[PDB]
């Protein structure tokens, strides 16, 4: 019945979270999911809506277009999570603008068009939950900063509708080679309808 | 005059008033834009000044470099440097638009890395100097009607922190001040406060005060930027990192 919008579920953090829900009885609408998922999860029960090219959501069509079709298919956006995240290290001095640019679009224009195109549904509806999960290194520590403040700021504005918009930190990409589906499971709180209360938080696994 | 300080900006009060305590306390000064009357005041002091032309917008890529470039030509050092980023959009977040996100950023994150990437590596090769990063109104905890500057706000707090502890093993301190509480009208001019329902809407998401006068405010500044402390990096005074 519920329905839960996952943006990349391409590669793997993505693919956990709809099999968490799933489970929890949630039709899905998955951005370019990898395949053998959209065909799994058919057979598990739950309606699957595949939206492809939607994975930067820099782009302000991507999230606009996984939207458009969440509503068209089911109608209803109960859930939404997307992953926000550019990689860029270095010590200041050694950095450029390009860096900066990057880091901005990545962890400051992604979730911003998420947002903007997520929230106005939910608005409508007067119920929503979103989950923005954030991926030595001064210009991307800056913008998480920045996307924690997001965050903060637009759940103060939007909880008057009835919609909770959270943050979650991941360790992973310091190590590429706990296991996902414990951080899954550990994100379902925020998305599967069971806590409705708690909004604008940062939270680390 | 020995030590050299230089002002981002000297066109309207605020970096006049600093100019004419660094003077006062024998700094040569490279000064963009100055104030009419500015320059012939204070060289009749005795001091020292160059004047760099059309860099107060440091949001502009080569303001900073021009401003540094000057500096080394003429004087070779750069011992204190002081500059103030920031700019602020009101509005509901579900009434933006990315225009405005780009207009924050710009201002509040862009301008200040130029300036500090320009003016550090200097003080680096120096093995001494003293910046003073002068920051935009901070707005209030739950920001409601400036989400996006709070978030490009904080960013650029956490940035500036970032870079006080890269560069405090090098001998360079790097300071904030806040300037909600100083309410001069040249820190809020290039938010629109000309109108005043945008000056109402500002009021409204940020709190804004005057304690004093600009002379007042470059005495408060010597501290970080005069050479007599030297101590002291990192530090985030007068509500530029938050309450």
């Amino acid at each position: 019945k519920r329905v839960a919008l996952v943006g990349d579920a391409s590669f793997y953090v993505g693919p956990s979270l709809a099999r968490e829900l799933a489970r929890r009885e949630h039709n899905l609408v998955l951005g370019d999911p990898a395949e053998g998922l959209v065909d799994e999860l058919t057979a598990l029960g739950v309606e699957v809506e595949a939206v492809l090219g939607v994975r930067n959501l820099a782009d302000p069509e991507s999230a606009q277009k996984l939207v458009a079709a969440a509503q068209e298919r089911f109608g209803r956006i109960d859930s939404a999570a997307a992953f926000s995240g550019r990689v860029v290290t270095g010590k200041f001095l050694d950095s450029t603008l390009e860096d900066l640019h990057s880091v901005v679009q990545g962890c400051l224009e992604a979730p911003y068009h998420f947002l903007k195109a997520v929230v106005p549904v939910m608005v409508e509806q007067g119920d929503g939950q979103v989950l923005v999960m954030t991926s030595g290194a001064s210009l991307y520590s800056s913008a998480r900063a920045g996307a924690t403040m997001m965050v903060k700021n637009v759940a103060a504005e939007v909880a008057r509708n009835g919609v909770q918009v959270n943050a979650v930190g991941t360790n992973f990409m310091d190590f590429p080679e706990g296991t996902v589906e414990e951080f899954a499971s550990f994100c379902m709180p925020f998305i599967d309808g069971t806590s409705k209360f708690t909004t604008g938080q940062f939270i680390a696994y």
